Formats: structure tokens, sequence, C-alpha cells
């Protein structure tokens, strides 16, 4: 596949996301690095974006809840380049409807190449990346070369 | 779960997807019912999209290639209410790689209560009902009641 | 792949599926175009069928509960040509033990190009279309030349 | 759940199914056993069931290919007490697109409580047991009182 | 694939593993077999094995709960040659967080080509059947000759 | 479900892992590294093991290859607390046949809380974040509470 190359903004667009049982936990880390976040542009599904605009006061972009459709759409932002950090922390211990769904974003966030964490120690450690407040360049698919060759 | 109504209008938002082995089918189908389509709004993923505009001169809002996110475009689309019928001639016989990104927009387009055909023979009636032209009523999970409880 | 014809009747068999979040659905449903559905052969899974006849008096072909096989039972029914029409309103919402069966009826509803309703909208417009209760020519895989490309 | 119990008849009633890449092996084992397996009654999905009578000269009543709807057909013999024996030689390599068929029938095979072989080491096994050629007493599932029940 | 044997002994590593509702199940069917399973050197799965051991006195080598990594410690345990049996009575009418961790040991088990039993009924065939108390080879995968093929 | 801490040691035990087409990328990815790299102890399943040590003539403790049991092995050290990092490069454009194992040892990887990259982008911040090169504790689950509640 060809490959070029899109800068991640030094203000990043930050997906966070949690299901239910994983909510305090991704909670307690938000308000944890609050003072960073507080730097970037945070967007969320329904019930999380909600819960941490609610409790920390930060401004938060919230789109529908995630079994309503709300993790379709951070794939949609993901695929479209509007956001550069997902922030997915699924619960591996409960079986949701929605798996798909999930499956889904994290298949996009992988193709797409943007840093993931799905715990909270993957998060600690990009957060805590010395670039992480810096431009940054990825590679990511040639989408054009990649349609005209489906339509060659 | 409280339910709530919405109307599909007259001037229909149609998706038209196809994995490749039946995009054929979809192109036939879509060229025999040309003149009643050409009346609706188009939307497609990345190469169906393209392919049916270039043989059909019709004019299609192509998105993303399925694989690369158009498939969560488009669910992100049923679920904010902007895409009123779905045709997604998905293959039964291979296996694709973006499985998840299928079933999730089967399973938003089954949330969301919009017609959906995954083969001809549903298309086909689907497109010659009645009310394919007219405003219809369907009902909707009531979103608000719905997160309110959530957030109770 | 090889392709040819098949006729759905005028009168055609339909499947009656619905997981229980679902069910409530479909019983309206039915009720609704019963007058319609009469007119019709009704088969359903088990829990499903029995509620459906016990509730309008309608003959019902009820085969097993669906996580007991119920799912299958109809899907084989498909695969042969016995089944036109499917109706199958299962739950987005919740996890369903039996997964697999409910996407392999779906996989086959879809191979073997017959109707197939997942959600009330779509129930609406199928039986509302004019060719409803008329005979139609589907185009259905050719499985003869296919068992024959195999051997 | 109450159980309740079925007999299998001495005379076995067997299924025998395998995917393209462990045809060879199940046809090996078939012929390996041929005298014992022509005292018992012989069913297959399509091409494996082809195959094997055309090899053997043994009579299999052979269903649909496994794609076609096969699995499902054996799968709705089980649950009606019709199979007694599935050997199933899945292929755990190769990516099946009908796989939600092959997991459907090996849950339904679970359910039912039937001998289910899924390698050659476990067919072996299996149709070297004593009981293979006697009635055995199988527990299985109420269905009358499980029925009952959901209609309470 | 180029195959190669490998042999069973005669006093067999068995791995035994039940889903919640199967685990009433295959407590019953370890005390009906405790004399011949006594043979045997047993393994199994955090609670599983636990309980096992609890309720019969039997020697049992448990590893993780399933869902904390105990399945894939058998798959492991199996892939190197140090499992020879495995009963696994999963439960098929409930979903399970893990449910990609229960495949993939089912998956391995195949692969391997060693006994398997997911129901009693498989259990009590396997147990019965002459060569359970005998050393015996299997034929598996000749991991050498694939893996030279992929460099 | 109670938490304990566990400490990731300064030099870490880190598994590689990358499906076939895949493999480029991770080794690229490596060889830009070596340096760093060099400095702690490497895991990785049979392919890409061996692919990277003899390329780069690291040091790499190869286990059995991913589809032959080799994900489940490193799952299983993850889950015994002797997998610190996991590099995990599977191909989200290309069904692979033991998809099962890769989801369990991902699923596992965020059980256990232990730093994940997916893809380049992530593990590029990942071991340049500075608690790669130091020692960390990490909240993980307490298991013998958890075992403790099962068996009351």
């Amino acid at each position: 596949m060809e490959l070029t190359t899109r800068t991640l903004p030094a203000r990043k667009h930050i997906a966070l996301v949690a299901h239910d049982h994983c909510k305090q936990m991704l909670m307690s880390w938000v308000e944890r690095h609050q003072p960073l976040l507080e730097q970037h542009v945070l967007y969320a599904t329904g019930t999380t974006g909600n819960l941490i605009s609610r409790a920390t006061g930060m401004n938060v972009n919230a789109m529908l809840s995630g079994p309503m459709g709300g993790d379709q759409q951070v794939g949609a932002l993901i695929s479209e380049g509007k956001i550069d950090v997902l922030i997915f922390f699924w619960d591996p211990l409960n079986a949701v409807p929605h798996d798909p769904d999930v499956k889904a974003l994290l298949r996009l966030a992988t193709v797409w190449n943007i840093p993931v964490a799905t715990n909270v120690a993957t998060a600690d450690f990009i957060i805590q990346s010395p670039h992480f407040n810096d431009a940054v360049d990825i590679l990511i698919p040639d989408y054009q070369r990649y349609l005209a060759d489906r339509l060659k």
C-alpha cells in the first residue's frame, strides 16, 4: 500500500471514550491530567463526555452515546483526520452489545495510525511523551493513490 | 426504552454500498431504477459511489472507501438522521477484513429503524413500495430521554 | 458465480422471528397487518410463534426456540427454498448467547436473495409493496453448477 | 434448566463435515474405518458427502454445501434429535466466510450433548469407544419444560 | 502441510475447564469418574481447579481464572505439548466476555490434534476409550518444517 | 474489582508481534530504534522474532508462530507478569484465521494494564516516553482477592 504523511497539530484533538465499568478509571485519569488536557481539544461519546464536563467543568464536544452511534461518529472523525488521539477504555471483562462498533473503531484508529490507549498505563505513557505537545508527523495511507487503483 | 417519531422526507437520502463481488449486481439495479433514483439524494462509499456516477452520470455524494472508514461515515450519518434508506449489498460468501464495520453499520440501521436492503429482492420490494416517495413517520428511539436516564 | 431463477409464490411462506425485547414490536406489527398476513403461510421460532398464535388465533408453524436450534431450522428452510420472506426483529441493544446462529441466519437470507426485514420500517415497506401478494422472480445462486465445479 | 434423557441408537446417525483443507484427512479417516462406518447411517454436507461416496462407494445422505446452508441443515437435524454423532473437521488455520454457521453448528452440538469430534485424535477416541455400537443414554435439555417457562 | 507424530503418554495430562453454569455438570462428571481420573495428571483454570480439588480432594494444578488469562495458559501448554486431553465445558447458552479466549483455546486444541470434549457425552466417550490409559501416537503439525518455510 | 500494584522494571520485557503485511513496518521501526531496544529484553512470535534477529543481530526470545499458539504464549506471559510492553502490529486490512487469538491477546494486555502499541504512531509515543527507560509502578487487578471471592 502507498503511504503519505500527515501532521498531528501541537494542539491535539483528543477523543475520550469509556465503557461503564471503566468510566471511574477514565474520570480519575482525566482529573489527574486536567491541567494538560485543558490545552487540547476534547471530544467524547455521549455519556462519557457529559460526565467529564459535568465533573471537571472542561469543555467537551460530546457525540452520541456509543451504542446509539457515537463510536462510529468518532471513527468517522478519525478517518477524516479530525481526531489525533484516541483514549478508549473499553471493558475487557464484560460483553457489550455493540462490540462490532467497538472493534471497528479500534480497527480504524489502527489503520489511520493515530496514538491509541485502551488502558491507563498506555494512556499515561502517551500523555507523558515529550512530543505530545508538539507537531508530529505520522505515516498514513495515501488514500488518493489507493482509490485511484480501485478505479483503474 | 422510550420511543419517539421522525419523518422520512418524500425526497429520501439514500446510501448505496456494495462489496466488490456485489458491485455489478448493485450497478445493474441502480441503472434499472435510475429514473426513480434520480429524484432522491444519493450517498455511497468511496469505490461504489465513484463507479455509480461514472457509469450513470448521476450525482453521488461519495465518502471514504468502506475499509478506510466509509462504513462508519455512513453509520454516523444514519445515527444523525441524515440517511433515510440504506442499500447495502454486502458479500455473504467472502470474508471481509472490515467485518466489524460491516456488522456495526447494519446494527445501527436496525437501531434507528430505517428501511434497509441487503439483497436485490429486498431492494426491489422497498423501492416499489408506495411510501418510498412520500413522507413517512417512523418510530425511533428517544435519545433525549435515553441519555437523561444514563446521566441520572 | 452461476445464478439461476426461482419464483416466490403469490402466497408467501413467511418466517416470523423476534428477540425478547423486540417481541412486543413484532406482535403489534403482526396484529396491525393480520388481515393480510392471514392470506399467507406463517412460520416462526418457538416462543415467537406461540405468542403470536396465542394472541391472534392465527395458525403459526412454530419451530424450536431460537437458542435451541430454531434459527438454524429456519435457515435450513430458507436454503431449501421453503421460506420466501424473513421478518427477523433481532435485538441490536443486547448481546445474545446464540449470536452466531443469528448472524448465520441473516447470512443465508442474504445468499438466497429473499426479502428480509430486521426492523419495523423495513417490514412495513415490504408488506406494502404492490407485489407482496404476487409471484415474483428472484435471482438465486445456481447450486447445481456450483457443486459441479467443486467436484 | 430441567434435564431429561434421550437414547442414542446402537446404529448411529453420523454427520460428516470437513472444510476443504481438512477433506483429505477426513477421507483417509473414513477409509481406514470404512468397515465400521458401514454399519451406521451417514450424512454429510454437499461436497464432503459426495467426495466420500464417490471414493468409498458408501451411501451418504448429502445435504447442501456448508456455505449454501448445509451446516444449518445439519444443525437443525441435531436439534431435532436426528443426528447422534458429529465429525466436523473444521479448518483452524484459514478464515471461512460462513464462520458464523460453523460456530452455530458447534454451539448446537454442545447444547444437545452429542459426541463431537473436530480433529482426528478425538474422532479415533470416539469411534474406538466400546459404547459407540450400543444404545447410549445421554442427558439433553428438557425442551417441553423450557418452552413452558418462556410462555408462563 | 507436512505432519509428524507425538506420543500421548499412558498417564495423560488432562485440562479441566468449565464456565460457571456448566461447573456443576463437570463436578458430577469428575466425581463419577474419580477412580480413573486419579490415575492421571489434572490441570484446570483457577475457579474450576479449586472447586474440584476442594470437593474431591484430588490434586489439581490450577492456573489463572479463564477471564484473567487462564484459557491462554492452557492454550500455551497445549501448543507446547504439555496437555494431552482437554475437557472444556463452555456455556453455549450465555455470552462470555472472554469469548475470543474461549474460541482461541478450542482452535489450538483442534490444530494440535488432541482429544477434546465440550459436553458430557463426548467426555464419557473419550474417557471410556481403550487407549485413554495407554501411550499412543497422534499426528501433529511438523512445526520445524513449517517455520523453516516461513523463513 | 480490588486493585493492587506491580512495578515495571527499568529493563523492560518487550513482546514484538506483527502480521505478515505489517512485518516490514515493524522491522523498520525496530531498526531505527535498535540502540534503545538493545537495552531491553526482547520476545516475539516465531516468524517475527526470527526475522528481527536475522536482520538486526539482536537477541530475540522467539516463541511459536502466532497461528500455531504464539499469541497465547505471549498472552500467558503477560498474565503472569513476565511481559511489560506489547508491540503488536496486527493487520487491520486483512482477515486472519486466528483472529480470536489476536483479540484474546489484546484483551489480556488491556486487562493487565501494560503499555500496548498497535501502530507505529503509538509505538513511537511509548518508546519516547520517560518511563520506558525507568522503573514505574502500575495498578493491576488484585487476583488473590478476585479468586478468593469466586470461591466464597
